[PDB]
Order: C-alpha cells, then sequence, then structure tokens
C-alpha cells in the first residue's frame, strides 16, 4: 500500500510524477535502469512525487550539478527524504553549510586528502589479495557476499582502526540510514532515527578514548583538528565520525557491485582492462560516471522561480545523482562504459563544498580492486539466468551476483 501526500498549492497538476525513490517503477531490471525510466526524452526537469512525503525531483544532469554548487539557494540543513528522516538526520559536516561547514571539511581533508590516500595502496592491495586468492582459484563466487562487502568493509575498518568484527553491526546501521525501513514517512523517519543514534552509541566511547591520542589512526587524525582554535566539540564530533563511518561502509561496497555486474556481461571491456593496464587506470572514472549510488536532495532556501518551475521556501529537491552521469544530454551511449570517453562528466561524488570526502580513497579501492582481480580472474562471467536484487533509497544497494570463471 502506497502512501501519497497531496501536492501543496505551488505544485501543478502538470509536473507531478508518481516516483517512489525507495521503490522505483521497474527496479527489478536495475537500479540505474530504473532511474533511467524517469529521464524521458520531454519530462520537465523538475517533477514532484506523492511519495515518501512529497519532493521534487531534478531530471536532468545540469539541474543536479548546479543545484550541488549553490548552497545559498539550496542548503545542505535537510539532504535526506522523507522530511522526518532528513531532519532526523545528524552526520557533521553534511548537514552544515559554508562557513560552518568549512572548518569540519578542514578537519576531514588532513586524513582524506589524496597524498594521505596514496599512502594506503598497498595495505589495500594486500587486502584485496588476500580476498581473492580465496576464490580465485574455486572457478566461481558470491561476489556480494564473498567480495564488495568484504574487501572496502575491511580497508576502512584497518584505517578507522576499528575491529573487524564490528562490521555486522554497522552495516546494518548503515542500511537503516541509507534504506531505512517502513511504509510511511514518520516510519521512515523513526528507522532513520534510531540508526543515527546506534551509530552516535558506537562513536562516543571511540572519541572519548581518542581525544588527544597517539593513535595513528583516521579518526584519531582528524579527530585532534582543531576547530577555530579549540577542540572539536562533542555534538559535532559524534556526527563527524559517525558520517566517517557511514561514507566509508556503504559507499564503495554498492558501487562495486553495481560495476561487477555490468563487467561480468561485457567482456570486451573487461578484455581491454586487461590488456591496456593505463586502459583500466585512466577508466576509473568512467566506471564512477557509469555506476552512480547516491541520491540525495537539498532544502530550497528561498522562494524562487528555478528552470522555469516555482518553488517555495523548504522545498526539498532529491538529486539522483544517476540522472547526471547517465544524461544523454551530457554523455552520447551513456550505458555504455567506454574507457577513451573524454568527457565524463558527473555528480556520482556530487559538486560543491560537499564534494565527496572520501573520493580518493573510493578511486584508489577500485583501482587496486580492478588490478588484483584482472590479475588473478582475467575472465569472468555472471551465472547463467541469475538475477541480482535491487535496491533503491538515498543509497543503492544490490546482492545475489554469483560469477564464474574457468580458473587460470
Ligand atoms: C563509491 C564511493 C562513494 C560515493 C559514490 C560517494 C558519494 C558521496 C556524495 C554524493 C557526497 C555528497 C553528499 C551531500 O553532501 O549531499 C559525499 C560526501 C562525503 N563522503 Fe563520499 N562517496 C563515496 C565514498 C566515500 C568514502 C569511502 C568515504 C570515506 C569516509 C566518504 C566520505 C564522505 C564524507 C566525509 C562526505 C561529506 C563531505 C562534506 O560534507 O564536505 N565517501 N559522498
Ligand atoms: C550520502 C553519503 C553517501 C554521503 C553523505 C552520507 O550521509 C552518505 C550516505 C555517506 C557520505 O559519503
Amino acid at each position: 500500500q502506497k502512501h501519497r501526500v497531496a501536492p501543496p498549492p505551488h505544485v501543478p497538476g502538470h509536473l507531478i510524477r508518481e516516483i517512489d525513490a525507495y521503490d522505483l517503477d521497474g527496479l527489478e531490471q536495475g537500479f540505474h535502469e530504473a532511474w533511467k525510466r524517469v529521464q524521458q526524452p520531454d519530462t520537465p526537469p523538475l517533477v514532484w512525487t506523492p511519495f515518501t512525503g512529497g519532493h521534487w525531483i531534478a531530471t536532468r544532469g545540469t539541474l543536479i550539478d548546479e543545484i550541488y554548487r549553490s548552497p545559498e539557494r539550496f542548503s545542505s540543513r535537510v539532504i535526506w527524504v522523507p522530511r522526518e528522516a532528513g531532519e532526523a538526520y545528524d552526520m557533521v559536516p553534511t548537514k552544515l553549510d559554508p562557513p560552518e561547514h568549512t572548518p569540519y571539511r578542514k578537519a576531514i581533508d588532513k586524513g582524506l586528502n589524496l597524498a594521505e590516500i596514496r599512502k594506503l595502496e598497498d595495505q589495500i592491495r594486500t587486502i584485496a589479495v588476500e580476498i581473492i586468492e580465496g576464490f580465485a582459484d574455486r572457478g566461481h563466487c558470491e561476489f556480494g557476499s564473498e567480495f564488495s562487502t568484504v574487501f572496502p568493509v575491511r580497508v576502512f575498518l584497518a584505517l578507522a582502526g576499528l575491529p573487524v568484527e564490528d562490521a555486522t553491526k554497522l552495516g546494518l546501521l548503515a542500511n537503516e540510514m541509507t534504506r531505512p525501513s517502513g511504509n510511511t514517512p514518520e516510519e521512515q523517519g523513526r528507522s532513520l532515527e534510531a540508526a543515527n543514534k546506534g551509530f552516535f552509541e558506537y562513536v562516543a566511547p571511540i572519541i572519548a578514548a581518542r581525544r588527544g591520542g597517539s593513535g595513528t589512526d583516521l579518526i584519531t587524525r582528524i579527530l585532534n583538528v582543531e576547530i577555530d582554535g579549540k577542540p572539536m566539540p562533542d555534538d559535532r564530533a559524534l556526527g563527524l565520525v559517525s558520517l566517517l563511518l557511514l561514507g566509508g561502509l556503504d559507499t564503495v561496497v554498492n558501487f562495486l557491485g553495481f560495476m561487477m555486474i555490468y563487467l561480468s556481461r561485457h567482456p570486451e571491456t573487461v578484455a581491454e582492462m586487461r590488456r591496456e593496464p593505463l586502459k583500466l587506470q585512466r577508466g576509473v572514472e568512467e566506471l564512477f560516471r557509469r555506476f552512480a549510488v547516491v541520491s540525495d536532495a537539498r532544502y530550497v532556501v528561498s522562494d524562487m522561480e528555478f528552470h522555469g518551475t516555482m518553488l517555495k521556501e523548504g522545498d526539498l529537491i532529491l538529486l539522483p545523482t544517476a540522472l547526471h552521469g547517465l544524461d544523454d544530454r551530457h554523455h552520447d551511449d551513456p550505458m555504455t562504459v567506454d574507457l577513451s570517453r573524454r568527457d565524463v562528466t558527473h555528480s556520482t561524488f556530487a559538486q560543491g563544498p560537499h564534494r565527496c570526502a572520501g573520493m580518493h580513497l573510493a578511486r584508489l579501492e577500485v583501482t587496486v580492486m580492478l588490478q588484483e582481480w584482472l590479475a588473478r580472474i582475467p575472465e569472468f562471467r555472471l551465472k547463467d539466468r541469475a538475477v541480482p536484487i535491487y535496491h533503491s533509497g538515498i543509497v543503492a544497494a544490490v546482492e545475489n551476483i554469483p560469477l564464474e570463471w574457468e580458473p587460470q
């Protein structure tokens, strides 16, 4: 049973579209495919759905890019739908606009900048190799449970100086953050609230212990960056460390599954990567263009007209980042991975002040994964008649990816 809200007076009927971000029409055929259905050749750049509490959806790449770049007009004070979940959401600095956002992003960048990330390459590689060598000779694996949900999680927990045995409870919190349970805005609000509380509970003692700490881990490094010449307050720290865990554990995991499904169905593309190692390295960004997973929102700051549509202060606009990288108006044949594509522009990492702090880590993880995978499992296919199971929400997910190959 679908929960509908009535449209507010300023939304005209001709812009209404019944789109459910948490269970997209056509989702069974794929998350990206399902979002692509929304983007028909004549659909308005902004449409409004009565589902998920009622909100706008930007349907074209340049709107998504522009909105992300314009925090003075589109605020991060709510970035989740439904509104109830967005209001309960308590992560730092994603809830902040500049200038409040700025010193916290600086602190994060101390830990996640490209030069710091580069130092991590061999640890990441070691982790990838160990996992791959566990099944490489077997000739088959369930990629989701045996790799994609394992590799990035071990990478991040090691980097964060946390026990790997916490992976399960943290993954469960992550699920209810990005894909909250419930068939009602209030239910989803409550699911998110409880998940966000679980993160704060887990994170509090770690913060207490590592303040002024000597540890070399990501959390200690970032925690002890001063904010305006003072220790980071408790309220902000809780939201900050929770966000690190959330990004580190429930992004790359999902990205990898979508990517691998595609690769397993395009052996020519895999062959190219194999034969030209530089095509692989330089081609990773094209993968990020093609396999966006995040759909989040911004809060309309003032009554305005935007791309010919009237918006009211407080309106939420969902930004399905897949609709930038896959916009046929930005990229010819957007659904094909072309490793040589010169223009790979996308909003997979969003834009503006909040542009993904973890993007260097994400790029390295994927680059290393592909290098060590192809070295040991050069050819592979999706099992005959296998059907991956897809989930849509603030972050997309996919499971059931049985791969098969002839051991080399
Ligand atoms: C496939 C990989 C990833 C994707 C697609 C992705 C996507 C995004 C997006 C779209 C945003 C902007 C959210 C918004 O403000 O509306 C973001 C921000 C952020 N991400 Fe990533 N992310 C990925 C990996 C990571 C990783 C591994 C981390 C490690 C901690 C991370 C940490 C962060 C942080 C801390 C922010 C907030 C930055 C700020 O508000 O200034 N991300 N990410
Ligand atoms: C939307 C995000 C992917 C982004 C901000 C969030 O809350 C995430 C779920 C983790 C971080 O990387």
